[PDB]
DNA sequence: CAGCTGAGTCGAC
DNA sequence: CAGCTGAGTCGAC
DNA sequence: CAGCTGAGTCGAC
């Protein structure tokens, strides 16, 4: 049933996040992180801060795909493990240095022919597929986009909504 | 001294 | 059975 | 997050 999912997004704001490559994003599904540039991560703690959930919702470069979607756990935090990201040809470690922790809430891929029609209200209703890293998703479309996603069964909500309440 | 730059897709050609 | 698909840049938006 | 950019002359063409 989707209504644990729909609890998670209530009063939800939502981020589309553009990866270089698809290591990266492989990456932080295993270990549960993300990074992003300097400008985004201010943006992205400012949202964790006063948001009851920021969601990021995840497309690689040139793959016409969204690859999942998660929530942030954190604000970023800088030192410790060190994050081995492939660094595509201009980006610097300390481009990337703020490290976020995020909860997926589905790993599972979704077509960019299965949302067009969704178009944004924040970027000039233009197809959500549409956008630079960091683009701001208005409420109901970001909803609407999470909720095409296929349910993945490898996903369990506890721990995400534990710690929400 | 401060702002930019470094993780947009699409169609024409 | 045979043809396609898998190593284009640019400007508009 | 850090480095660049914003007060060179000369000769070939």
């Amino acid at each position: 049933g989707t209504s644990k999912l729909k609890y998670v997004l209530q009063d939800a704001r939502f981020f589309l996040i553009k990866s270089n490559n698809h290591e990266n994003v492989s990456l932080a599904k295993a270990k549960g992180v993300w990074s992003t540039l300097p400008v985004n991560e201010k943006k992205l703690n400012l949202a964790f801060r006063s948001a009851r959930s920021v969601i990021l919702i995840f497309s690689v470069r040139e793959s016409g795909k969204f690859q999942g979607f998660a929530r942030l756990s954190s604000e970023s935090h800088h030192g410790g493990s060190p994050i081995h990201w492939v660094l595509p040809a201009g980006m610097s470690a300390k481009m990337l240095g703020g490290v976020f922790k995020i909860d997926w809430i589905c790993r599972r891929e979704l077509p960019f022919t299965k949302s067009a029609h969704l178009t944004n209200p924040w970027n000039e209703h233009k197809p959500v597929k549409i956008g630079r890293d960091g683009q701001e998703i208005e409420l109901e479309c970001g909803t609407q986009l999470c909720l095409l996603f296929p349910p993945d069964e490898s996903i369990d909500l506890y721990q995400v909504i534990h710690k929400m309440r």
